[PDB]
């Protein structure tokens, strides 16, 4: 997954913590 720090979408959801803020994980 990414990390949470890492950045994301509400596309990504393969987020180390699930959610990914707006715009980070």
């Amino acid at each position: 997954c990414k990390g949470t720090g890492k950045s994301c979408s509400r596309i990504a959801y393969n987020c180390c913590t699930g959610s990914c803020r707006s715009g980070k994980c």
